[PDB]
């Protein structure tokens, strides 16, 4: 018997900011030391790492919204 | 029987922002130090990875707003 | 029997931004060091790593909005 | 009436040391910051003096012995 | 009437050292940073000073032995 | 009435060292940064200073054996 798809999704949204003066901003780390002694890893499917770091971040986004969407459907 | 597909996906979407006299940034680290040593590493499926990092990150974006779908059909 | 697709996707989205007076940046590392040794390292599918690393980054976009999408049929 | 001095000190003395394998000395600190302000400092006769410091000393001497002597003699 | 001075110090003393294998010796410092605003010092009679000082030091001298002495006559 | 000076000071002392094998000695700074902003300084009799140092130091002397004297006579 016949198979029929009809694959139309309708994305009609917004995502936004309004920000002022964003701004004045200092990022002024006192240096620091690593050392990193390492053997034998195996990482293996999708695997986030970091080993070792003394990482500084200083984010400022004026907006910063996320909008994350997963649509699946399987047949079978 | 017959296959029929039809793929008629309608995007109208947005992704906005305003922001005012973004400026006035200071980024000034004060060195720093990394040693590694290192063997045998094995990665094998889309891995993520960092060893021994020093970084120093200012990230100041005027809108920084982040739209991330998948919209998945799967049939078998 | 008929196989037919009709593959018709329409996007008329937009990314967008305003900003004032975009400026006034410094960005000024102290120097620093880094020293590796490494050995026997096996990357094999879309691995992303780094080793070793001393990275200053001062990222000041007057949009830096992102719109990531991904639109997927399989059949069989 | 006459005056008369006769400065005849005598010094047989003696400061020493024996050391063996004087050695395997480690010293890494993990960097740091200071910031002063300063105004008006009036400094008028032998001060010995530090503001804000944020010093590191490794110090090992195979010996290290001090030997201060003063033979003041005052005469009106 | 006469007056008359007769200095003749003497002086046999010894600083003295031994040491085996002075060494192996690692001074690695991680950076750091420093900043001093400063105004209206005045400094007037044998003083000795530092301001926002970061300041490393490995001092692994094989002997390191000190003798300091004054001997000091005044008349009037 | 006479005047009669002897200055006849004798100096026979010593200062010695005796070392081994004198090295492995490894001096390795992470950069690091330093400002200063300066305004009206007087120093004005035999005054030490030092102002915003990120200073490092590695002293391995064989001996670094010290002897200082003052032999002072003072007459009015």
């Amino acid at each position: 018997g016949s198979v029929q798809i009809v694959y139309k999704p309708v994305d009609l949204s917004k995502v936004t900011s309004k920000c002022g003066s964003l701004g004045n901003i200092h990022h002024k780390p006192g240096g620091g030391q690593v050392e990193v002694k390492s053997e034998k890893l195996d990482f293996k499917d999708r695997v986030q790492s970091k080993i070792g770091s003394l990482d500084n971040i200083t984010h400022v986004p004026g907006g910063g919204n996320k909008k994350i969407e997963t649509h699946k459907l399987t047949f079978r």
